């Protein structure tokens, strides 16, 4: 957008200072260099006072935008921090975005620390809204602290995320039982809507699983979203049951959100499996050439040989949850 | 769209397992090497027997995965069968992509076969239809069948459609000249604003249409058609000033451009084969300079590309002078 | 739409000659093949039939060029009249249509008229005080010195680039005084709305600045700036004393992007001075004897550049402000 050009604007700005500054003092250097060239002329040392006194001149600009800028995410930290407090989503979002950008301008500083405290509440309330996206949010925003940082900040980081699991999961649970209770009441409209909402923890629980990679996350993921299909099935013979045609749409649409879910963790997944394989090559790569073998190595290979049939072996056991997905098709017609 | 996003991604998820085969595959021939060297390393035997099992899931996984998506690609094709015999266009032009979408990731199959069967079907069907740009959708979804295969009965077939789409725009472009003759009687260039307009989307359809079957000849009757729309939009000015709705005849003189558009496109087209033309006949040339005999059946063609290009000419500046007839009367 | 049009129009001009090439080089191949053996005189005929063709394709560029011709006369005139329109909208439609009879046909004399009336349209533009169409003005306007520099035309744009700042700065004033008021009513929209288009004159001021160029230009820009984070301010305060508040602080970023802007035209003339300036050096270091005429040039450029430094300075103070204020 505007402000997130500027922002660009902003860290490119400084860098174009340095480069002019340079330039100062590259010239400057020149006239240094003919300065050896005629050393008892004078005007020249005038020459390099006027334009040495631009290079100093500059250093401040840098000095009093650097002070600025910091003071401007002093200010927008301030935002934040507030807007973590209030409970509407979309301001604790707003919180986060704030909150994110004071980092992007500038990491690995005191003012960024408090920044990331700041998010971790957010999240952390953001965690306790049932709105699926939300919930992925602040598992993006959680990952974010730990992916930036093994840090205290990420290991409550992970709490975050394993409420957030923890919290998708129940928000899986109740959108079940209202899914389940409406099929006996028999109105198609909560249906899909209850439907759709599993589909993003399934979603959530794929894009959680990612950002802190873990298979078991995945298969939790992989978990809810197979149960999807199933429900979307069932939606999709209500509708057909009560002369709802639209609603098919709806139910058939479902379908292949989840395909491409399962899809995306099944590839979630291989590229794991992928990295892990290769790692034992160059870990291997050492053993032929290693001058004795060395256990604690020997047996770190087996793990990644092992995990390997561990994450291979996810694979199979997903392939046939997304081949189930396809037969939902057939069978109802 | 996202469906249309994963369709790559599905095809392209393939070659990563079967890159992770070769991965695997080369990774175990490397431990079959160490076991070479010392053939009674007990543990260089067990890590082996590990891998060969891990290749037999992976290898079980594609044939499972592949097969499922054959069954899969047959609900879409199915699907969109139904959706043909049903008169809602946009179901149609919907149905379209299925299987358009479906070639895409299986091309030259037999399902492929059935989807290009049903592609035609929709097509055929939006042939009837009196929307200018349907008619050329469908145009557009026939030709990619003749692309496909050629000469084929479907080729037969897309040709066929994608005639009768041309034949359609032009009884549109008649309706409006018939409701033009009213709108002058009842004095409403309103009327004639829309009623010109859905002529001069018909030339730019018929454009489009003759542009995929890059006929020269059908290029013309759609710039003949467009010639005329021109001086409609005279017909329309002059109408339109005297009757109370300059602000609408605004757009008449604006919809004179759009004219000029369209029969900038149908040259560009004309020369754009043209150029392409004279190229083989440099080349043909080419091989019968260099020839130890000059074989007639080259030279037939190549002096047949020679008079074929000549009349393109021919037809490329009797439309430059409706081109500027066009403009002349701006 | 028409963007497409006027660049497919190129092409084809370019295409067609660029046809007409090919065929000559067919010719060149049926000249070379019968002055190897003069006998066959089946190379005549296709000669001739590629000899027949040629002027046809010749004839047509005389078709098409004088036709575009003509309808580049048309909306020339076209333009002008719809210049005469006192209504906005119709003014641009004169330049958007009078620009491109200029970027279809770059020097001639068709095109020199158009740019003629081009100038006239802006003056109209000129006079609106809605400063999003005042900069329009100086956007069209400026083209024109660029495309014919040091003419009796450019001292019109960039006079009539000058009418435009003098009538804009009172837009931006007319707006503290409609706020003053806007603060006593309270109506948040007509409050916000002021300051916004307070933040308008300063995008457009600095960008006709920009445009033009000159560091005085930019200097005058400077100052209105820096008051308007301080107008800024007091809007978010009316509002809190939802929707308005939340703007308010959005101006505020405006603003300082807006500083930001003016700062880096500032530096990219200096900077670009230096190469200048160094460039400049290395031809007096390297040239035995010396031309005290160049070296002033030079010293000049570096008084410049330390002129041109110290604004940045005094411009980095004011955004500093800004930021502070908005504390």
């Amino acid at each position: 957008g505007d402000r997130s050009d500027h922002a660009k604007k902003l860290k490119t700005f400084l860098e174009n200072l340095r480069r002019h500054l340079d330039r100062l003092d590259k010239h400057i250097k020149q006239l240094r260099d003919i300065l050896s060239e005629n050393p008892e002329d004078e005007r020249v040392k005038d020459v390099i006072d006027l334009s040495e006194r631009s290079v100093r001149i500059v250093k401040t600009v840098i000095k009093i935008f650097e002070d600025s800028v910091r003071k401007l995410l002093k200010q927008i930290n301030k935002e934040a921090e507030e807007l973590a407090k209030s409970p509407d989503p979309e301001d604790l979002k707003r919180a986060v975005e704030l909150a994110e950008a004071v980092v992007r301008a500038d990491p690995g500083s005191n003012l960024s620390k408090k920044a990331l405290e700041i998010i971790l509440r957010a999240a952390a309330e953001l965690a306790k809204l049932p709105d699926p996206d939300a919930l992925a949010a602040a598992a993006r925003a959680a990952s974010k602290v730990q992916q930036e940082q093994g840090s205290n900040l990420a290991k409550a980081a992970q709490e975050i995320m394993r409420q957030a699991s923890r919290a998708a999961e129940e928000a899986a649970r109740r959108a079940k039982e209202t899914l389940e209770k409406a099929e006996k009441d028999g109105d198609p409209e909560t249906a899909l809507k209850a439907v759709e909402t599993v589909v993003k923890v399934a979603r959530a629980l794929n894009q959680i699983a990612t950002m802190a990679g873990s298979e078991e996350a995945q298969e939790r993921a992989a978990r809810v979203a197979s149960e999807a299909a199933r429900l979307a099935e069932r939606v999709l013979e209500l509708a057909e049951k009560q002369g709802d045609p639209e609603v098919a749409r709806r139910a058939r649409e479902l379908q292949e959100k989840v395909l491409d879910i399962l899809l995306d963790i099944l590839e979630q997944i291989l590229q794991t499996a992928t990295k892990i394989i290769d790692d034992a090559n160059k870990l291997l790569e050492k053993l032929r050439r290693s001058e004795r073998k060395d256990p604690k190595v020997v047996e770190t290979y087996v793990e990644l040989l092992k995990r390997h049939e561990r994450l291979v072996k996810q694979l199979l056991e997903i392939a046939k949850a997304h081949a189930e997905a396809v037969e939902g098709g057939s069978l109802e017609h």
